[PDB]
């Protein structure tokens, strides 16, 4: 991207995804660290975001008195500290002072920034006083804009998926002086979010936004920035060189950028899923569609929506893998059914592995069941092709090997004295030849036996004709031939029975292979979820302790409540 592009348009009160932007996202396959900035209009948000892009000329800037950015803009640039990663910068339409009304989608822009980011930067001018905290109603209001799941307490889940929070304070006017040594900006943020005792409406209003920031975001950070230049040059800031700006401001910006580059994490969804272009595109579509539908954007629903897409593709990818492996290894007709089934089993195992590693949230295992159904059909097709190839080969061999004999018999070559011995010897030699032919396939015994049985009268015809054989000797031969026919029948019957057994055995083995890989994936998913829950537990215990140490039992006890509820889910 040579420059930023609008990702979400905001026109006539409607938010809509920019198709051109979605197209760009579909092409970025690398993991993304998403940093979004929000705050009152004209507070230097776009200017600061251009610093992260590390380039002049990026997001367009406005004046110090008029709003500029509209909707949500994105700029995907290579991450300067993480090779193989993309840094996605989201610049947003400046918030208005609610105590003025209008600006309908302010809250939604704010909520989308929270849902789409890895790091959420709240930018304001001044200090953290009552005036500043009143504007944070936008954070308090998140409980009315975002839903964690669809299956006063839903917000208890926010800390598990919300971005890290960074408060950037512009034109900072405090020296932060304190007994001994000055407060650091992070200590100043802690000081600023401390609660006030009391149950009055005023007390509740003071504590609410502070509690929301402390409880909804997993990590908080603060950076202060001095006035960049003299008031008469603020409007030319973009064209000024670092040497023309306050040295401390230049260093503060450098420290902010360094922190972002070193601490902002790859955007992740439940299950450790790392968000890349196609995945972010899905989230944008789902959340914006929800808002456009008059519904609340829901994290759970978005993950599931993403699952639907990737799981469908996973089934197709697995089937493709199966077809490829079978095609590269099969030689028809196969020497035996075991040969074909062994190849099928191996290809199927690899295909299921492809599906398992490419899928997630396959509720009710519906997608894996679909895969199983498709592989079974594929297996049936190969089996049919194999039997057909065998039938063709064996019937062909029958023509090549036995036809000459049949014709000799019809020509009377064996109807002379001593012809029976010559005939039986020739027939045995020909049956041996048939059996020694390579890769006849699974129909070898059935094709031969059916033929030999249909021509049974031939043997008797030659026998009774030969005069060089006594009647007793002929009686012996008739019984010998009857015994050989019965043995040929047994070979055909066993061939039939064994094939059925092998098919049944393969059916059971395939079922067990699916179960094995599924059980293993479910186990891995359980471990990953518990790990995520343990992190949330750690974050909530931490806050509970801070609240108690701060002297607030009423709020600290409320935390213990959320902790108990989390533990019922573990
Ligand atoms: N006082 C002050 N002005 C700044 C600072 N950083 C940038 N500016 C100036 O403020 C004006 C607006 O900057 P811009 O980044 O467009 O602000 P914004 O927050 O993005 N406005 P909007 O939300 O409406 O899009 C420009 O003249 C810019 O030079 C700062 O730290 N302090
Ligand atoms: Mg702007």
């Amino acid at each position: 991207m040579t420059g930023p592009m609008c990702l979400i348009e905001n026109t006539n009160g409607r938010l809509m995804a920019n198709p051109e932007a979605l197209k760009i996202l579909s092409a970025i396959t690398q993991p993304m660290v998403v940093v979004a900035i929000v705050g009152l209009y004209r507070t230097g948000k776009s200017y600061l975001m251009n610093k992260l892009a590390g380039k002049k000329k990026g997001f367009s800037l406005g004046s110090t008195v008029q709003s500029h950015t509209k909707g949500i803009w994105m700029w995907c640039v290579p991450h300067p500290k993480k090779p193989g990663h993309i840094l996605v910068l989201l610049d947003t339409e400046g918030l208005g002072d609610v105590e003025k009304g209008d600006n309908q989608n302010d809250s939604w822009i704010f909520a989308l920034a929270v849902l789409l980011s890895s790091t959420f930067v709240y930018n304001s001018i001044g200090t953290i006083n009552q005036q500043a905290m009143d504007q944070l109603y936008y954070v308090t209001e998140l409980t009315h804009r975002i839903r964690s799941k669809s299956s006063v307490e839903d917000s208890a889940d926010f800390v598990s998926f919300f971005p890290d929070f960074v408060w950037t304070l512009r034109d900072f006017s405090l020296d932060l002086e304190a007994d001994g040594q000055p407060l650091t900006p992070d200590e100043y943020l802690t000081y600023s979010l401390k609660l006030k005792k009391g149950t009055s409406q005023k007390d509740e209003t003071f504590n609410l936004p502070r509690l929301c920031i402390r409880k909804f975001f997993p990590k908080k950070k603060c950076f202060v920035f001095d006035r960049p230049v003299h008031r008469r040059k603020l409007a030319q800031l973009e064209k000024l060189q670092d040497e023309e700006l306050d040295p401390e401001f230049v260093q503060q910006v450098a420290d902010f950028c360094s922190y972002i580059f070193s601490n902002s994490k790859t955007k992740t969804l439940s299950g450790g899923i790392q968000v890349n272009g196609p995945r972010l595109e899905s989230l944008v579509l789902t959340y914006v569609n929800a808002i456009s539908s008059g519904d609340l954007p829901c994290m759970e629903n978005a993950v599931l929506a993403l699952a639907q897409i990737e799981n469908s593709a996973a089934v197709q990818k697995a089937i493709a893998h199966y077809e490829q492996q079978m095609g590269q290894k099969v030689q028809l007709p196969t020497e035996s059914l075991q040969e074909l089934l062994d190849l099928h089993r191996d290809s199927e195992r690899e295909a299921i592995e492809v599906f398992i590693r490419s899928s997630f949230k396959d509720v009710d295992h519906l997608f894996q069941k679909e895969l199983a159904a498709q592989l079974e059909k594929k297996r049936d097709d190969f089996c049919k092709q194999n039997q057909e190839a065998s039938s063709d080969r064996c019937s062909g061999l029958l023509q090549v090997i036995f036809s000459p004999l049949e014709e000799e018999v019809k020509a009377g070559i064996y109807s002379k004295p001593g012809g029976y011995r010559l005939f039986v010897q020739k027939l045995q030699d020909l049956k041996k030849k048939y059996y020694e032919e390579p890769r006849k396939g699974i129909q070898a015994e059935e094709i031969l036996q059916t033929y030999l049985k249909s021509k049974e009268s031939m043997t008797d015809a030659i026998l009774q004709t030969d005069q060089t054989l006594t009647e007793k000797e002929k009686e012996i031969e008739v019984e010998r031939v009857k015994a050989e026919s019965a043995q040929a029948s047994a070979k055909m019957l066993h061939e039939m029975q064994r094939k059925n057994e092998q098919m049944m055995e393969q059916k059971e083995r395939s079922y067990q292979e699916h179960l094995k890989q599924l059980t293993e994936k479910m186990e891995n998913d359980r471990v990953q979820l518990l790990k995520e829950q343990e992190r949330t537990l750690a974050l909530k215990l931490q806050e509970q302790e801070q609240l108690l140490k701060e002297g607030f039992q009423k709020e600290s006890r409320i935390m213990k409540n959320e902790i108990q509820d989390l533990q019922t889910k573990m």
